[PDB]
């Protein structure tokens, strides 16, 4: 299988997002990764694009974010993964 997964822990409200892409098929690919938290304080989105040569069958940790949520905030975690052709894949945090 190639996909996206996400290793996540929490300490309290303080919680670690690395997301991992595994391939199948080795190559050059566009990741992206866009993050939004949402609370009664504010609002903080991250946009994050880079192009990396990726070898197969071995996992990589495509960045990682530590965000603070608390039981009112929304978080949501967009992860894509893209050659423009062939490759496609997209997964979101929270399951």
């Amino acid at each position: 299988s190639s996909q996206i997964t996400f290793n996540t822990t929490q300490q309290g409200d303080m919680y670690t997002i690395i997301p991992e892409v595994t391939l199948t098929q080795s190559c050059l690919c566009r990741v992206q990764i866009l993050s939004l938290r949402e609370g009664s304080s504010g609002q903080s989105q991250t946009k994050q694009e880079k192009t990396l040569s990726l070898p197969a069958n071995q996992p990589i940790a495509l960045t990682k974010l530590s965000l603070n949520i608390s039981p009112d905030d929304r978080v949501k975690i967009v992860v894509t993964v893209s050659d423009g052709q062939s490759l496609h894949l997209s997964q979101q945090w929270p399951p």
